[PDB]
């Protein structure tokens, strides 16, 4: 039985870390790529996991399945249109999905990803391509999305092009920008290229979410508070290694993204200490609860407000007061922010 059987809001999910494998192991069939299994319960046993696993260990789980869906029009626009139909069995009734759009093309893409062979989906039509999954689910399953684009902390290179994308598919499902991948990268919160695309963010209106103190230090934080400006974290766990840093941004009312059951398997939390979660929850914190990948974790939102009821005493008037949060500081313009605020409220109560 759903650990929260009501309406949720998720701000932190990746839409390349939640696709179907059947969806994997049909486009990895019909346009010959090399694929680990071709059963889709074993598919997902060697993407899931249940251990920490190292950066590259981690990293190489995209190279797996990213061929079969990068460069392909069809499935790109299929698992967007899927990532709903998942959602709306979550329950969730507002839902913001991020990717990187370089990801998932073979053309213009400076270092094609993937090994993937020069083709002709550019980063662009990428894009183009999620919003109509994107926007058609939504029209078909009764789910509020909107979209926000990676910057890739490896890749500066990119991060112009991101915002730029941002600004040319505003409203159009695109409503902020992020910023993944290794966050050990020494200065990578510093690059020119990040932080010019984040500075042109806050010209241009475009909101901004980053993660940090995921793995890196607190400092890592203050970087993403300071110098990119961003409004959001994406898990921020290490912000408590710095009270100031927590004080102020607890005072500011910033809000963090959690991803409990995902910080578990990556190894970002230690079961020996308390959660951070537990800590924000006793802090009144402004924080929301997310699955980040279902496909890697082998979970489901349930999943997550499982962990923290049943290893955490998480009653329910703190979900509904998490989840409020997460309608409070959602990327959606005010008008439309305070009407997914009255359908929570009349349904929480
Ligand atoms: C090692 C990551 C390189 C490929 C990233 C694909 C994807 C994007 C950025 O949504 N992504 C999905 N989940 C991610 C995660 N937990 N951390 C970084 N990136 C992630
Ligand atoms: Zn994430």
């Amino acid at each position: 039985t759903p650990a929260f059987d009501k309406p949720k809001v998720e701000l932190h999910v990746h839409l390349d870390g939640a696709i179907k494998p059947e969806t994997i192991l049909y486009y990895g069939k019909r346009r010959g790529i090399a694929l680990p299994a071709d059963t889709p319960e074993e598919l997902q046993n060697i993407i899931g996991m249940d251990k920490p696993l190292t950066l590259p260990d981690f990293l190489a789980k995209f190279d797996y399945y990213m061929p079969a869906i990068a460069g392909c029009r069809d499935a790109i626009k299929r698992i967007a249109y899927e990532f709903v139909e998942m959602k709306a069995k979550d329950g969730v009734v507002y839902v913001e999905v991020r990717y990187s759009p370089h990801l998932l093309a073979n053309s213009k893409v400076e270092p094609i990803p993937w090994n993937q062979a020069e083709g002709d989906l550019t980063p662009d039509e990428v894009v183009s391509l999620v919003n109509q999954g994107l926007q058609e689910g939504e029209r078909d399953f009764g789910v509020k999305v909107r979209s926000i684009l990676c910057c890739m902390r490896h890749q500066p290179s990119w991060s112009s092009e991101v915002v730029e994308l941002c600004k040319k598919y505003r409203e159009q499902t695109v409503v902020a920008i992020d910023l993944a991948g290794d966050e050990t990268i020494e200065g990578s919160s510093l690059f020119p290229g990040h932080v010019q695309a984040y500075a042109e963010a806050v010209k241009s209106g475009v909101h901004r979410t980053v993660h940090a103190g995921e793995v890196g230090s607190a400092n890592v934080v203050k970087e993403a508070v300071d110098t990119l400006k961003t409004e959001r974290l994406g898990h921020g766990y290490h912000t408590l290694e710095d009270t100031t840093l927590y004080n102020r941004l607890r005072q500011e009312n910033m809000h963090f993204e959690i991803c409990p059951w995902s910080s578990y398997l990556t190894g970002a939390w230690k079961p020996d200490t308390e959660h951070a979660v537990i800590r924000f929850k006793n802090d009144q914190v402004n924080y929301s609860l997310n699955t980040d990948d279902p496909l890697i974790f082998k979970s489901t939102l349930d999943t997550d407000y499982q962990m923290t009821k049943k290893d955490m005493g998480f009653t329910e008037e703190e979900f509904k007061r998490l989840n409020i949060n997460a309608a409070k500081s959602s990327f959606l313009p005010e008008d439309e922010k305070k009407e997914l605020l009255d359908l929570l409220y009349k349904a929480y109560r």
